[PDB]
């Protein structure tokens, strides 16, 4: 009724979430402040809260997959982040498996 | 080292999880016992524990998206489940948005 719309939204939201790490690693192949990444994702049609995004980025930093740097610009300091050599390796692997997954899922859904 | 393999596995595992509800609704367009669905998914290359699968199916039942029936066959009773008219509606919507999502994600990853 509106319950059904709510069910659909949230199942679409789930699908989107799964893809975010990959999108973050991909974006941060160019060094960026978290705020910039936020607007960069929403600009490409992918909404993400700072409250989700920032913990995800630090967790990726703790994995060796992002590295970070402080910029002092008098406004305040802000970190920028960049995908490391290992992060790109991880990204490229996951992406290739994602594509296989998508074709496998597609075929299974098409059994008609 | 093996940490990296573990990071990759789990990011691939995440991607797979997102797709499961859709696969369950799709499979249960033919009535099936949970045990059958378990083996049916692992047969198509998608591993799922009964411990995850069964709560997901009841939650889908509580949404009006699966309905269920008891079979008494003397071994014991077992429920079978089937996708309802609303479930197929929900499935077909999510799937169409999933495809758009995949093409959007693909293009974003290919910016080179």
């Amino acid at each position: 009724a509106m319950a059904y719309d709510d069910i659909v939204s949230s199942m679409v939201l789930e699908l989107r979430r799964g893809t975010l790490v990959m999108l973050v690693l991909s974006q941060l192949r160019e060094p960026a402040y978290g705020y910039a990444l936020v607007k960069s994702l929403a600009d490409h049609g992918i909404p993400i809260e700072a409250n989700t995004l920032y913990p995800l980025m630090r967790r990726l930093e703790s994995q060796g997959l992002l590295a970070s740097e402080w910029d002092n610009g008098g406004s305040k300091p802000r970190k920028y982040y960049r995908t490391t050599d290992e992060g790109l390796r991880v990204l490229r692997e996951v992406e290739a498996q994602w594509h296989v997954l998508c074709d496998g899922v597609g075929k299974l859904l098409e059994t008609n």
